[PDB]
């Protein structure tokens, strides 16, 4: 990879886009992997994960896979204790009722299945395992503290170690080939695109997952553009309980920056 070049113009007009908005907190991190330019506007603060944690739990599930220690067809159990309220499906199933790993692992990411999150994690051999796992991959802030969905926001993560995570998941490292590819389809049929997504141009493409509790609202991946350049980006928002701010201002920072790379 080439190396990292800061854009000082770009962030510095997203700074101030930022700062000039009283009751929003925004984190974020953006990387060219072709022309090494990135910004940092507070991305290296510890926020509040919500569902954007998924991503690293599904880079464990599909290490799992590859280790052998997991298969993508073994059942996992809906155990009372795993079942869990807010975004997805499972939870209208009857309960201790069976489902293919995979299946389970794709629901934690496309609807993010929050009953889906909790089998996961358990059958990962639980968060400090987990906590571990995303020590050992770099990620100095992203911890599971407790159950999702998580409403109060005790997880954690910064958009550096999402952007970062993702970033080494485009380079090739961490899973096989055939999980990184199984993971990039999985995070481009998300069904929340209103964030980064909603700033792009036409033809480009992203893989990301996002995350909101109300009083937080993020997203994070890799975006491929038309021109043949790709990115990747994350970005944190902490807000008035569901204020609209928040959400416009993700797509605005996204718009800034696809457009700047076009322009370059």
């Amino acid at each position: 990879l080439p190396p990292e070049r800061p854009l000082t113009n770009l962030q510095q007009q997203i700074q101030q886009l930022v700062s000039r908005q009283p009751n929003l907190t925004a984190g974020l991190y953006f990387f060219n992997l072709d022309s090494g330019a990135s910004l940092n506007v507070g991305g290296d603060q510890v926020f509040p994960a919500a569902s954007t944690i998924k991503f690293p739990i599904l880079v464990a599930f599909f290490k799992a896979v590859d280790e052998g220690r997991v298969t993508l067809q073994e059942r996992l159990t809906m155990r009372p204790d795993l079942i869990a309220p807010e975004a997805g499906t499972l939870q209208y199933q009857k309960p201790n009722s069976q489902y293919a790993a995979l299946e389970v692992a794709e629901l934690m990411i496309t609807i993010s299945d929050n009953t889906a999150t909790n089998m996961i994690i358990d059958r990962l051999g639980g968060a400090a395992e987990l906590n571990q796992q995303f020590q050992e991959w770099g990620l100095e802030n992203t911890v599971i503290n407790n159950p999702e969905p998580d409403m109060k926001g005790t997880n954690t993560t910064s958009p550096r170690d999402l952007a970062t995570l993702m970033l080494k998941i485009g380079q090739g490292e961490i899973l096989s080939p055939r999980s990184r590819d199984r993971l990039l389809d999985i995070m481009r049929r998300t069904v929340t695109n209103t964030l980064l997504p909603a700033g792009l141009g036409k033809g480009a493409t992203i893989a990301h997952k996002t995350g909101d509790i109300g009083i937080v609202v993020g997203d994070a991946g890799m975006v491929d553009m038309p021109n043949g350049q790709r990115y990747v980006a994350a970005m944190m928002v902490k807000r008035p309980y569901n204020d609209p701010r928040g959400s416009e201002l993700i797509r605005q920072v996204s718009r800034m920056v696809y457009q700047a790379f076009e322009k370059l």
